C-alpha cells in the first residue's frame, strides 16, 4: 500500500508518534517519505544478508526476526513480516523502542541525511489533524 502524505500523518498521529521522545510528527512523516516513499511494502535487501522492512525500513539484524538473518536479536519481539502490513501499528510499536535508545532518530539513515534539521512542519502542512 502507498500512503498519501496527509493520510499517513493522521495514522501516525493516532498512534502517538507526535512529540514521542522529543521528535515531532513532521519528523516521522518526513522519515517515512525518504525511507520508503510512503510504501508499506518496501523492502531493501542489505549486502550483509539482513533486510529492511516496511514504511520505516526497520532492519532485521537487530529489531525483527525474518528467519533469514544470521545472529539476529529481534529486539522488537516480532516477525519481520508484521512490518509489511497495510496497518502501520506493528511498525510504530517497534519504532518506539528504536527511538527510545541514545541514538534517537539517527538510527534511520535517510532521516539523518534529508529530514534532520530542516523545517519538518512542512510535511504536515495542509493536513487536517
Amino acid at each position: 500500500k502507498v500512503f498519501g502524505r496527509c493520510e499517513l500523518a493522521a495514522a501516525m498521529k493516532r498512534h502517538g508518534l507526535d512529540n514521542y521522545r522529543g521528535y515531532s510528527l513532521g519528523n516521522w512523516v518526513c522519515a517515512a517519505k525518504f525511507e520508503s516513499n510512503f510504501n508499506t511494502q518496501a523492502t531493501n535487501r542489505n549486502t550483509d544478508g539482513s533486510t529492511d522492512y516496511g514504511i520505516l525500513q526497520i532492519n532485521s539484524r537487530w529489531w525483527c526476526n525474518d528467519g533469514r538473518t544470521p545472529g539476529s536479536r529481534n529486539l522488537c519481539n516480532i516477525p519481520c513480516s508484521a512490518l509489511l502490513s497495510s496497518d502501520i501499528t506493528a511498525s510504530v510499536n517497534c519504532a518506539k523502542k528504536i527511538v527510545s535508545d541514545g541514538n534517537g532518530m539517527n538510527a534511520w539513515v535517510a532521516w539523518r541525511n534529508r529530514c534532520k534539521g530542516t523545517d519538518v512542519q512542512a510535511w504536515i502542512r495542509g493536513c487536517r489533524l
